[PDB]
């Protein structure tokens, strides 16, 4: 199928460069990474510092670039503790321009750390509109 095919070309065409989040209220940063958690069949691993659990509020920037023209580019995003969805989170960023180069800032809005650390998956789904272009899994670890 034609839709198949090309969720592989952008697939193929993108990559995540660097990343980070800061507290919203401070703006100090918290996390930052140039480890492509994109990547689809890998587990990745990330560890953050538990007070982020503490946030009302987090910051987060993406750098990203594509090769591929994009309409609606966007994120689903799924908190797993042992299994069980806590969560679904869904950003938008919209058109991305064929090899173009972007950053992307979305804002997001409890037990505790030591419970959680190592228990915890984030599974984002990258989409452009309703066409799925990759699955990636991270376990976060609070430290
Ligand atoms: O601090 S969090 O663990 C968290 C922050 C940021 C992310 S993320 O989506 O921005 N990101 C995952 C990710 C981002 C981009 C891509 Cl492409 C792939 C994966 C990770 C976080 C660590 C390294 C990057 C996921 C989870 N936490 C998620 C959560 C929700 C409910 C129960 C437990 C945990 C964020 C909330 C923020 C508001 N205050 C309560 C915690």
């Amino acid at each position: 199928s034609a839709k198949d095919e090309r969720a592989r070309e952008i697939l193929r065409g993108f990559k995540l460069n660097w990343m980070n989040l800061r507290d919203a209220e401070t703006g100090k940063i918290l996390w930052q990474g140039t480890e492509d958690l994109s990547v689809p069949g890998v587990e990745h691993e990330a560890r953050v510092p538990k007070k982020i659990l503490k946030c009302k509020a987090v910051s987060r920037e993406l750098n990203f670039s594509s090769t591929e023209q994009m309409e609606k580019f966007r994120l689903e995003q799924k908190v797993y503790f042992k299994g069980q969805c806590l969560e679904e989170w869904f950003f938008e960023f919209g058109f991305v321009i064929p090899n173009s180069t972007n950053t992307w800032q979305s804002l997001i809005e409890m037990m505790p750390a030591s419970v959680l650390t190592g228990n915890v998956i984030i599974e984002t789904k990258f989409f452009d509109d309703d066409l799925l272009v990759s699955t990636s899994r991270v376990r976060l670890f609070y430290v």
